[PDB]
């Protein structure tokens, strides 16, 4: 839809979740050593820089950042600049809707190398998944409707940092 | 390896599998337009068990279908899954790479409209990021530890145990 | 009235359901009482008292709390003795759990349980207490400005649980 | 004795820090936040997530604490809260949540100092087995134990020491 109805996070919300993301993810794995973040385009992989950042401001270690090019099952090309054989690659995503994308994220994954885990951080969880597929990581549970969609701004792309439900 | 706990008894097995088929007709309203799928030998004797409760409970046949999955290649599905909710059915869930496999095999075969997932067993120590939709019972285990499911049709008596 | 997010089949699915979680967990149902709070949570707790017994063949005892709903306990009305019983409490909608906070008080000002559960059809969000279910038949979400609306036949003359903007 | 630790002390650092990001983030900020701890190691551990939560947002949050007998090994013995919680939120701390019969017991001596607008619940450990429907909204580590197990926390002010371990007993 076209009208927003809500603002589900806001910029500061969104650093908070981030940065909360940022600590799972440290404490989760015990530190950084062997991990590898990959976004899926385009917001997801400016939220994987942003974890990135705030890893090494963390931690003082710097986490590669890889990129893959999927459309976006809820509407076929890598750049991934270490070998990811046995790494943990953290997955990450603006939103989580069916699970198809990140289906076909961890596919092309798994045909490009042999990760030791593949995990998945994301903004928001929407729910309606059509497949068994969870998030490790997440900003914000949202519930939907199946009429509603999540809008993801993000400042880099966008202009502002905001996530909201629109309508029709 | 010795056995260090049973965790699951039979009878448990059995008010798992019946609250299982009960939540899928939860889930689904009823299971019309859904197939469940086992894997391996022991997923395939659970989704005809839990067939055969859905049966009991709504008066519906929910075909089942096979697939062999080598341990962490052959289907026999026995209707057309394009546009059907599939639930794959499995003894335990450990790191999700079998499941993964599974989720692959299907997309060829057909377009599911989903797929769920139902386990016996939760075990933890996942590699991917799948989730049973479904699970008998969560069980902790250290990675030195492994999870054995008896089923009675295979291996004489229902149980499940912690080894290692 | 915004949305109705059980019907009558959903209801009966989930409390089915309900009653074969609460017969896993325990592993039976043996020293089980069910207390449901009034007058929704009592019909709730019947309905899962007759679904259990046709499951194992057990009646539970079904007792009542009569509490003020914060979405005071002013009566209790529980057959059995509930010390060294596992007591599952039953509500229609769990939102702040102060409710809750106050039957789980008058059950033990009336025994010792040996544990205290709660089943609820609805759980809306939105809690002020660190309280939650053992059992849930729907997570609902809502906002603030919205009430959950639960009816059952028994005493509103049909099912069906909806959202209204109260 | 002893048959695993759980959490080194590298692991309570980075549980604690997380779970500071955690409270900071639900609450949106901490203005009218109250931490209360559980004695003994709960108050400790409320005193570290203030001054974390210090470092993150500039700003000091009041520590008041609860002295209860722990029914895990309930009285309320006393009260030290150095703020009125009347509308406010008072986040409790404890090391471990095991029945729930603590926490609500510290639930009722709260509300016998006043009307907070909410309780919120943080642990070190959820060792599970609860007897109450009570959950924690933060939680360090949940650690699988058996009835036969306890969960011994050790903390540097305390104990000389930070470690949680499972014991036998």
């Amino acid at each position: 839809g076209s009208q927003e109805k809500a603002v589900v996070l806001d910029e500061q919300a969104i650093r908070r979740a981030l940065t909360r993301i940022a600590h799972e993810i440290i404490e989760r794995n015990k530190g950084v050593d062997n991990c590898v973040l990959v976004g899926i385009k385009t917001r997801g992989i400016y939220l994987a820089k942003r974890l990135a950042e705030r890893i090494e401001q963390i931690e003082g270690k710097k986490v590669p950042v890889g990129e893959l090019d999927i459309t976006l099952y809820r509407d076929k090309g890598t750049d991934i600049p270490v070998d990811i054989t046995d790494k943990k690659v953290i997955l990450v995503d603006d939103v989580l809707y069916t699970g198809r994308t990140v289906r076909a994220a961890m596919d092309a994954l798994m045909d490009l190398g042999r990760p030791s885990q593949i995990q998945l951080a994301v903004l928001v969880d929407r729910g309606h998944r059509e497949l068994p597929i969870r998030a490790d990581y997440v900003g914000k549970n949202v519930p939907t409707s199946k009429s509603e969609r999540i809008v993801v701004q993000l400042s880099e792309v966008d202009g502002q940092d905001r996530v909201s439900i629109y309508e029709k």
